[PDB]
């Protein structure tokens, strides 16, 4: 029942979702905890919502997985909705319990990074590139 989790996290790191870059969209680039992760996160908004999203970069398994899962979780949400999820994720990876972590989708599998301090920032990188993208 747990072996499936490894396959889901592995799939997000090896075959990222919403990977690459969107056309005609000024990307948002941030980088490392210290680990050496980087991401270019192009985000499209048609309304206040997120029409589409895409990312590219280089990181550890944790950081790539987390970027990939972040895209799934936020696609078609809202400056504020997306930003609330970011807060939810960020709090989850500091050991907080919250039923709302369900709204994170497969990113919920990264609850375990709260036990690895150096990994916190690996996992949040994508979320913070999102925060910046929304806030333009
Ligand atoms: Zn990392």
């Amino acid at each position: 029942l747990n072996h499936l989790y490894m396959a889901v996290v592995a799939d997000h790191s090896k075959r990222p979702h919403h990977h690459g870059q969107l056309d005609g969209v000024e990307a948002v680039q941030l980088n490392n905890p210290t680990c050496g992760d980087v991401i270019s996160l192009t985000v499209k908004f048609d309304e206040d919502k997120i029409e589409d999203i895409a990312f590219a970069g280089n990181g550890c398994t944790i950081s790539t997985a987390s970027s990939s899962m972040m895209t799934d979780a936020v696609i078609g949400k809202s400056k504020e909705e997306a930003l609330a999820l970011a807060d939810i994720f960020s709090e989850m990876v500091q050991g907080q319990e919250n039923p709302a972590q369900k709204e994170l989708g497969e990113a919920e599998l990264l609850a375990g990074v709260a036990k690895f301090p150096q990994r916190i920032k690996c996992s949040t990188l994508a979320w913070n590139a999102l925060k910046e993208a929304i806030k333009r």
